[PDB]
């Protein structure tokens, strides 16, 4: 069909990679996967409700927190409903549905009308009490009135989906290696299963020539039958240093033992990270190192009661943290008493890490154990635990599948919380098709909000990671074929605008080097390029990728500008295309090159999780995880927080610092004394929040230039990629303390409170130690370009694993005192080392 080839062309532009391309593939797993993902696509497409899908209501089954109960008048909530002009405030109890409140309204075609939010693509619809809608909870947190506009439901017609159309020892021959351009070298051959080396053979050393030929059989001690599925033949070249690596799945996607002539182009090194695991080969055929190999070698098809001191010992092991490495003794015990270990869900990661995966007999027994998982099946979903099983330590389908099963019960609100980290977790899958990928796919097709971010998270990786672009593309394509016509058009708009505004960000950066500030003619160039794009190619309105509720429209070219930090990022402002919008405040977007934003995304997604945790223990520390989306290599977009400045500028209104300046800025920006005291309170929460959060994540030691505050006193850290690219545990400088009214070594009402909020928040995180450890662990492995055990075991020390709550109270309070004793020392030292 000529239609499908235009559609397939249409798809490739949205993805930024061609899945039909067969240049860098030596098997058809990628094609097999595309075929495979039709069934679950079409199933989910078929079973999804037209109406609710179109309106995509954002709701939660969670309780309303205490702090939001206290913000309510008298079991009564004021909703303001709008026509084309006039409006009426309605009194409503939190437990009313959108239908019930609609019935109550018309008293003052009833089922032909829906309560849309004013200024947003956000509907308050469906059998959910008004309190359970996220937009309502946002309004209640902020203390803003809840404004809606009655109008027609969106047409499901628009979400139309296009109809689609041997006991033999294993051995490998190393032929040799080959590269055009450039010591002693050898080829190391590893058989791995969940970064666990089963056997290793090293080829004899030879001179480091462009073409090194061996023609040698590396014979292993593992039988062919004993190879487990998802076993990777890891080939690495050495010289005391590792230079190149490549992987080959010894067992393929059809359960067949891999055989035949292979020539694999290798990835160069820039110990462990996600990129090391990829079955993909280097696409750059001209520069890269190749290796030639040959494979010829066949499908893969009443208990006595525990002692006290053993159950003790077992329960000890299971209780410990995920980074706690298991002794051989621990694993033998876990395995021997596996049927008892199966009764404890929190043993599972450890228990499956105790399996000999190089023994068909043991693997088979392992599988008999998973058949009797009534305990797991009935266990309350533990997300942290479920993540552990999807990390790099487990490369077994069945094991990994029980984790994915447990995720099925996640509400859409919770999926979003974890979606980024769950996309990154695909890097740990051994095969392109996997229960995880299908889960992602299914949940995105079910809910347009999840679908939207999924698009951007996959695309983020497709556009830079050569190690994983092929896999993510196939998954993305799969989603795009099911999301519907209204979304397709949305994404096309979005991607065009993004690519447009990237060119400008890059082109403007070419015009002025890091060496000097903004030029007049460069500003003149800027405002012409925008004039040009607005008039020529900018669409009338596009959806904001970091906040898909909001639709941005026409540029405020007057209000646009460019900074001078040598990064030279843009600062764009747009009118909101929605005329029903309550305010005329712009939509502020910052476009920047030269900064890796994948890091920022992950840190922020963790912040959002830390807030969700705190909500469960009746706490809100006014964190501000702004919108941020990596769009390509070193390029992304950032949400501009309105009425916000940096702590640095406040101080400069060389390297001299005054403690009071911060306090005076708040007095200046608050009209009323009450609003000053409200903002001083917001500062104490937000400071404590960011103090705790950054301490746990090992990123507290920032420069003032990297910290900001809103005019309403909401402090919030920024530029997290910068840190991950004489010390203090976190920024709690003398100015921050002067707001609280304490100076030197003293104490006051707000400082005594600050400390109450810190510890409470800190100990709340410790209640989810295991979750944060795994998210943090995973962040390092999938977020950073280059990671080690020493790094990962920081969070262990920062969360003070295996301790009482009072030693932890002590620890953190000591950390406060360290900040005070140092004062300005560290802030000062940046200027000193700069200059
Ligand atoms: C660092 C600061 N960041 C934010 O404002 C901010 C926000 N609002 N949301 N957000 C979310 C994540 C990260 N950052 C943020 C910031 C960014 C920026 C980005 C692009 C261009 C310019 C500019 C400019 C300009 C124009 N003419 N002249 C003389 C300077 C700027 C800029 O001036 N500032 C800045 C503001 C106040 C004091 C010091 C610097």
């Amino acid at each position: 069909s000529e239609e499908s080839q235009a559609f397939q062309r249409q798809l490739t532009a949205l993805i930024g990679y061609d899945v039909t391309d067969v240049s860098n593939v030596h098997d058809d797993e990628l094609e097999f996967t595309r075929r495979g993902l039709v069934t679950p696509r079409m199933a989910e497409v078929a079973s999804r409700d037209p109406k609710l899908y179109a309106m995509h209501p954002w709701v939660t089954s969670k309780p309303l927190p205490e702090y939001l109960w206290k913000k309510i008048a008298n079991n009564c909530i004021f909703i303001v409903i709008h026509r084309s002009t006039t409006s009426q405030t309605i009194k409503v109890s939190p437990d009313d549905t959108p239908g019930a409140i609609l019935q109550s309204f018309f008293t003052k075609s009833e089922q032909d009308f829906v309560l849309r939010v004013c200024g947003r693509d956000e509907y308050l619809v469906g059998e959910t009490p008004i309190k359970n809608f996220q937009w309502v909870r946002h309004c209640l947190k902020n203390g803003e009135e809840i404004h809606v506009v009655l109008d027609t439901p969106p047409d499901p017609a628009l979400d139309e989906v296009r109809k689609e159309e041997c006991d033999r020892k294993f051995r490998v021959k190393i032929r040799g290696i080959d590269i055009p351009v450039l010591l002693t070298v050898f080829v190391e051959a590893n058989i791995q299963h969940g970064q666990q080396v089963l056997c290793q053979r090293r080829t004899s050393p030879k001179p480091f020539t462009e073409e090194v030929l061996w023609n040698v059989w590396l014979e292993f001690s593992i039988k062919i039958k004993d190879l487990p599925k998802g076993a990777l033949l890891n080939l690495q070249i050495y010289c005391v240093q590792l230079l190149y690596y490549v992987n080959l799945l010894l067992i393929d996607h059809r359960f067949l033992l891999r055989r035949g002539e292979y020539v694999l182009h290798m990835w160069q090194i820039s110990s462990f990270n996600a990129d090391k695991l990829t079955s993909a080969t280097n696409p750059d055929k001209e520069n890269s190192m190749s290796i030639s190999i040959l494979l010829d070698n066949i499908a893969l098809p009443v208990r006595a009661e525990m002692p006290n001191q053993l159950r003790k010992q077992l329960e000890a092991i299971i209780a410990t943290d995920p980074l706690n490495p298991l002794t051989a003794e621990d694993k033998e015990l876990l395995w021997h008493f596996r049927y008892e270990s199966l009764k404890h869900p929190k043993a599972y990661p450890k228990l499956f890490s105790s399996v000999k995966w190089g023994q068909q007999e043991i693997v088979a027994k392992t599988y008999q154990l998973l058949a009797r998982r009534e305990v797991w099946d009935q266990s309350a979903l533990d997300v942290g635990l479920t993540m552990q099983l999807l990390d790099c330590n487990f490369s077994d389908e069945n094991v990994r599948a029980i984790a994915v099963q447990k995720l099925e019960s996640l509400e859409d609100d919770d999926v979003l919380h974890y979606l980024l980290q769950l996309v990154q977790a695909v890097k740990f899958e051994p095969y392109h098709d996997s229960a995880l990928a299908r889960f992602l796919l299914k949940r995105g097709l079910r809910n347009k909000r999840i679908g939207h971010f999924l698009f951007w998270f996959l695309r983020s990786e497709i556009a830079q990671s050569r190690h994983y672009q092929q896999r993510f593309a196939v998954i993305l394509e799969a989603y795009l074929r099911g999301c519907g016509t209204a979304m397709l058009h949305d994404f096309t708009q979005q991607v065009q605008v993004i690519e447009m505004l990237q060119k400008v960000t890059l082109d403007i950066k070419s015009l002025s080097a890091e060496k000097y500030d903004v030029s007049s003619q460069v500003i003149s160039q800027l405002k012409q390029k925008l004039e040009n794009l607005q008039n020529s190619q900018l669409p009338e309105s596009f959806r904001v990728p970091y906040d898909p509720g909001l639709k941005a429209g026409a540029l405020a070219i007057e209000k646009c500008k460019v900074m001078a930090s040598k990064k030279k990022p843009l600062w764009l402002e747009f009118k909101c295309a929605d005329p029903t919008a309550l305010s005329n405040e712009t939509i502020g977007i910052i476009f920047k090159h030269g900064d890796d934003l994948r890091q920022d995304m992950l840190i922020l997604q963790i912040l959002r999780i830390m807030e969700s945790i705190w909500e469960t223990e009746s706490l809100d520390l006014c964190l501000l995880p702004y919108g941020c989306i990596s769009t390509g290599d070193k390029i992304g977009m950032i949400e501009i927080v309105k009425d916000a400045t940096t702590i640095a500028k406040i101080q400069q209104s060389t390297g001299a610092f005054k403690d009071e300046v911060l306090n005076h800025w708040l007095k200046e920006k608050s009209p009323t004394e009450e609003k000053f005291q409200a903002a001083v309170e917001r500062f104490v929460y937000s400071c404590a929040g960011y103090c705790v959060a950054t301490f746990v994540l090992g990123i507290g030691d920032r420069h003032n230039d990297n910290i900001m505050i809103t005019e309403t006193g909401n402090l919030f850290h920024i530029d997290f990629g910068h840190i991950l690219g004489e010390r203090v545990p976190f920024v709690l400088t003398p100015d921050f303390l002067f707001v609280m009214g304490t100076s030197g070594k003293k104490t006051s009402p707000h400082f005594q409170k600050f400390q109450d909020i810190c510890v409470k928040a800190y100990l709340a995180l410790r209640h989810h130690t295991n979750l944060l450890i795994i998210l943090f662990s995973m962040m390092l492995m999938t977020g950073m370009p280059q990671t080690s055990k020493e790094d990962i075991e920081y969070i262990r020390d920062a969360l003070t694993v295996g301790k009482n709550e009072e030693d932890a109270k002590k620890y953190f309070l000591d950390q406060i005192e360290v900040c005070r004793d140092k004062g300005w020392t560290v802030q000062f030292n940046w200027f000193l080392h700069l200059v």
